[PDB]
């Protein structure tokens, strides 16, 4: 199959339009249905009414650091799988993400589209 | 001002990746914060918990014709401004969109990005 993610809903939270388009383009290519949010506060609001199969965010977020997004939904009882894609070198931040429950924390810029591919597959078909 | 839509939340419902990306690019360029949905059923679900300043959709939608999206939110009592962008030539479909309450129905493909610009401005800053 060239579209193995058909039937999967992916929430992408990404403030850079180009990276946002690449991620939409890639996941859509694979058959996923995407929701994209430019802003992490807007994503928090969306998650009130909607439950995706996977959420992709950055923990180093300009408007509102995505750790707080993660913390707020995890306090509610949301078990939504989260994959972090981040350039952060800050080990206290990564450790806080891991304690809140993320599938993984992948380095940005993505220097292996091969790896993300099987990381996304590890999340969506465990 | 080169970013006149700062503080405006726009929901874009668009099944074509490239057009989706163009609209994201354009609205983001003008300072709006965007939410994009590939799929109209997912947009119906999102609107349960979220109220944008403007929704952009096509009435001629593959998965689920966007008239039903429009009819379902309008039966709830949502006053969310909607702008339809569509190549539809079907006068009955346009007329149903207009009865449901739509800011306007703009012809696709978009000749002219000047027009969409002030159409979007009429929706987001009326009077």
């Amino acid at each position: 199959m060239t579209q193995p993610l058909v039937g999967k809903q992916i929430l992408i939270v990404e403030d850079e339009q180009v990276f946002r388009s690449l991620l939409d383009s890639w996941f859509s290519s694979l058959g996923a249905t995407t929701v994209l949010a430019a802003d992490g506060v807007d994503a928090l609001e969306l998650l009130g009414g909607f439950t995706p199969d996977l959420m992709i965010c950055d923990i180093a977020m300009p408007r509102m650091n995505g750790l707080k997004l993660l913390e707020h939904i995890r306090n509610r009882g949301d078990q939504t799988p989260v994959l972090v894609i981040s350039a952060t070198e800050n080990m206290a931040d990564i450790a806080k993400a891991l304690r809140l429950g993320v599938e993984d924390v992948l380095l940005k810029p993505v220097k292996d589209l091969n790896r993300l591919r099987e990381m996304v597959f590890a999340c969506l078909y465990p």
